C-alpha cells in the first residue's frame, strides 16, 4: 500500500486494456445533438468508455479493492468514475497552459471554439480555471495526483456500502503516503497538502454539472451503469 | 479469520464443553407455569441453560473476541444471544420441512406452542427463517457468517470498541462475499438476500425476550454477571 | 503497541530532552499581569515551555503518531495539551498527600494560588484528581494509559485520520482492561471508574485554559504553528 503501487496500478490500466470499452456512452435515436455532429460526439463517447473499462481494470488492481464485497466496488466506482475522468482531464490539460484547449488523451483535444459551439464551454472553463490552472499554479506532481484519485476511490460515505471502516482506512493510508510525499519533496510549505485536498471539492462541483449534461443531451445507455461495472468485475481482467 | 476458523470455532463449542450449563432459565415458586407442566418446561431451560455455556465458549474462540475489553465482551454476548440461538433453531427446524427443533433431536409441535401462547413465534420462526433459509439453499458457511456478523455488533450503547468491533464484521462481510461469488458464480443478489434474513431474525428474537420477561422464568441474577463470570474463568477441555 | 511501549515514550522524552523549550507562555508587554509578581510567574513559564516540548517528543514517539498527517499531529496536541500537563501535575501532587506539584521538585503552596486569585483550580486538581486517584491506588502504568487515551482522540474538528486514531485509542482500552485486571483484581468496576477521571480531568483543563488567556500570559504566535515546527525538525539526541 504505496504511491508506488498505486502508481503501477494506474499505468497498467492505461496500457494493457488495448481498446476494450465499457459502452456507457452513446448516440442514440432520443440523443438532442443535430445530426451533423452526431459522428463528433460519438467519437468522444468512445474516448470515454474505453477510459470507463481502464478505470474498472485500475480499481480492480488496487489495494484492498476487490476484497471489499462485490455490491461495495460497484458503489465506489458508481460515485467516482466522472471525478476520476476529470482529474485526468485536468492533468493533461496541464501541457498547452484564459485556457483554449482542454485535453483528454495526449492526442484528442478540443479548442474552445468547439465547446462555445456545443454549448458547455462553463464547463469547459472552469475544468481550466479551477483545476488545471491551480493544479500547474501548484507543481502537483504525478505522484500526488495518484493519491488524490485514490483519496476520491476510497470514498465511505455512499449511501448503500457494507465497509466503511475497511474503506476509510484505505482512504487514510493514502492521506498518510500524500503527506509523506509532501513532507519529503516539499518540507518548505507545510500546508502544501492541505492545498492540495482543496482541490477535491472543486472537482466533486464540476463532476456533478458534467453529469447533469449527460442527462440532458441524452447519450447514456438505457442499462444501468452498475450493471455495466458489475459484469465487468465479475469477468476475468484482459491480458493484461 | 476464515469461514473455517469460525466454524472451528461453533462445532468445538458444541462438542467439548459436555453438560456445562450456564443457568439463567430456570421454574421456581413465583414463575408463571403450569406445574401440569413445569417438568416440560424446566426441559426446555436446561436444554438454553447448556447452548448459553457453549455459546460464551464459542465468542472466546472468534477472533479478536477476546481482546477488547471485558466489559465489551459482556455487552456483546447480552446483545446477541437470542438471535444466536433462534439462528441454530431456524437451521435445524429446516430438516421438518409444524415442528421446531432446538437440537437435532430435541424439536416441538405447533400443538405444543399453542397451548403456551407462543404460536406467533413458532409461526414466523419457520416462517420467515427456515422456510426463506432452505428457499435460499443457506449452506453452514453461510449460517456461520450470518452469526458472525450478529455477534459482531458495534452499535451497542456502552462499547468501547466500537472500530475493532466494525473491523471484525467488515471481514466476515468480505469472508461471505467471497463464498457467494465462488460458490453461486450466478446470482449477484445473494449476497444482499442472505443479509435480508438478519432484520427477520432481530424481530422474531425481540418478541422472544418479552415472552421470557413475562413467564418469569429467568434468573434473579443479572445475565450480565453469568457472562462475566464465565469469561473470567477457563474453558473447559481445551 | 504494548504499555511498555508508551511508557518508554514518556519516561525518555521526560529524560532525554535536557532543558529546551517551546515558548508558548511568556509574559508579554500586553500581560495583565502586576509588575511585581513576574519573576515568579516567569519561571512558572519556563517550566510549563520545557514540559511542552518534551510532550511533542513524547507523542513523535507515540505508536503511529508520527506517520498521520502532520495538521493531524497538530490538532491532536493542541487539544490534549492542557490535560496531557495537568495529568502529571495531579500524579506529582499525589506525594504531598497543601501542595501542588508540577515536578518532583517543583511545587506551590495554596497561598500562592490564593493571591494570584487560582485557588480554585488549584483545589479541584488535588481534590478531584489527586486524592481520588490515591483513593484509587492508581499506578504509573495507568497513568500512562488514561494518558494515551487522551492523546488519540478521534472527535476533534478537523482532524482526517479519525479511524486509525480510533483504533490507537481502542487498543489502550485493552491494554488497560489487561492490566487493570492483573494488578488491581477485586474490582470489575475498576477499569470504568478509572475512566470516570477523564471528564474531570477535561474540565479542570478548561479552566486553567481560561486563565491563561485571561492574564495573557501566551505567545504572538498561535501555537498550533510552535507544534508544527517542532514537528517538521529532528528530534533531540533521542
Ligand atoms: C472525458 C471528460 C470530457 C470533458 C469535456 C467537456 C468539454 C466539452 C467538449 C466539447 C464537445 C464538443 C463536441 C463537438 C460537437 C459540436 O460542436 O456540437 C455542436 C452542436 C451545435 O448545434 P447547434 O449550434 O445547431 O444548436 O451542438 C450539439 O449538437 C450538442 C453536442 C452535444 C454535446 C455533448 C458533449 C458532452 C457534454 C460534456 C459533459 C459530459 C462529460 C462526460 C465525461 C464524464
Ligand atoms: C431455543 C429458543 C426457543 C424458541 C421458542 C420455540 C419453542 C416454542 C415451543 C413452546 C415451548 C413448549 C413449552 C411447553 C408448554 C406446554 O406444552 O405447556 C402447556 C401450557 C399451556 O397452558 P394450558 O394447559 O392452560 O393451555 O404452558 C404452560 O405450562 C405455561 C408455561 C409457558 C411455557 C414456557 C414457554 C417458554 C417460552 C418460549 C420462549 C423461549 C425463547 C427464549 C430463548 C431464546
Ligand atoms: C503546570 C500547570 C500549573 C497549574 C498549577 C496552578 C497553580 C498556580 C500557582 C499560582 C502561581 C503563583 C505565582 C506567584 C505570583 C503571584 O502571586 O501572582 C500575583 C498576581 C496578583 O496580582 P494582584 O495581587 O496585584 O491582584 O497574580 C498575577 O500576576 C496573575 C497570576 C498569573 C499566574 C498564572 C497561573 C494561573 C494558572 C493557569 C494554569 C496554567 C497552566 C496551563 C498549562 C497546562
Amino acid at each position: 500500500f504505496s504511491i508506488e503501487r498505486i502508481i503501477e496500478a494506474e499505468q497498467r490500466a492505461e496500457t494493457q486494456c488495448g481498446d476494450r470499452a465499457l459502452t456507457f456512452l452513446r448516440v442514440g435515436p432520443y440523443s438532442t445533438v443535430q445530426p451533423d455532429y452526431k459522428g463528433a460526439v460519438s467519437a468522444l463517447c468512445q474516448v470515454v468508455n474505453k477510459q470507463l473499462f481502464q478505470m474498472v481494470e485500475y480499481a480492480r488492481m488496487m489495494p484492498h479493492f476487490a476484497q471489499v464485497p462485490l455490491d461495495d466496488q460497484v458503489i465506489l466506482l458508481k460515485a467516482a468514475w466522472i471525478e476520476l475522468l476529470i482529474a485526468n482531464v485536468a492533468w493533461c490539460s496541464i501541457v498547452s497552459l484564459q485556457p483554449q484547449q482542454l485535453f483528454l488523451n495526449q492526442s484528442f483535444s478540443y479548442h474552445r471554439n468547439s465547446a462555445i459551439k456545443a454549448g458547455v464551454s462553463a464547463i469547459f472553463d472552469r475544468i481550466l480555471s479551477e483545476l488545471s490552472v491551480k493544479m500547474k499554479r501548484l507543481n502537483l506532481d504525478r505522484r500526488e495526483l495518484s493519491c488524490l484519485k485514490a483519496i476520491i476511490l476510497y470514498n465511505p460515505d455512499i449511501r448503500g456500502i457494507k465497509s466503511r471502516a475497511e474503506i476509510e482506512m484505505c482512504r487514510e493510508k493514502v492521506y498518510a503516503c500524500l503527506d509523506e510525499h509532501c513532507r519529503l519533496e516539499h518540507p518548505g510549505d507545510d500546508g502544501r497538502f492541505a492545498q492540495l485536498l482543496l482541490r477535491l471539492p472543486a472537482l466533486r462541483s464540476i463532476s456533478l454539472k458534467c453529469q447533469d449534461h449527460l442527462f440532458l443531451f441524452r447519450i447514456t445507455s438505457d442499462r444501468p451503469l452498475e450493471e455495466l461495472f458489475l459484469e465487468q468485475l465479475e469477468a476475468p481482467p484482459p491480458p493484461g
